[PDB]
């Protein structure tokens, strides 16, 4: 599924997204903009083995299980299979454990270098929430 900007945003906010760990509702939509422009099917697989995986591109080293990554620790308890539902369920309860577990939003290397800084709430504006 490709996610418009403002039904991604409720279905965020319906899960609680919203000032999750202090951050607000327009970090985590600019995040998905930038890692997977909205496409819960989207995938980076990279040279060192491990697999980067749906719309908020969480790596199969640390926090899913592909089978096929070394040093897999399956923080998020999940096959890395279930981030690429068209529902976004098991991403956002993967992201709120990644958080969590002693990281912030700097995890997402897109959030850091395209959202940081910015104006965020942009990201919802206009949008029935």
């Amino acid at each position: 599924k490709v996610f418009g900007r403002c039904e991604l945003a409720a279905a965020m906010k319906r899960h609680g997204l919203d000032n999750y760990r202090g951050y607000s509702l327009g970090n985590w939509v600019c995040a998905a903009k930038f890692e997977s422009n909205f496409n819960t099917q989207a995938t980076n697989r990279n040279t060192d083995g491990s697999t980067d995986y749906g719309i908020l591109q969480i790596n199969s080293r640390w926090w899913c299980n592909d089978g096929r990554t070394p040093g897999s620790r399956n923080l998020c308890n999940i096959p890395c299979s279930a981030l690429l539902s068209s529902d976004i369920t098991a991403s956002v309860n993967c992201a709120k454990k990644i958080v969590s577990d002693g990281n912030g939003m700097n995890a997402w290397v897109a959030w850091r270098n395209r959202c940081k800084g910015t104006d965020v709430q942009a990201w919802i504006r206009g949008c029935r929430l």
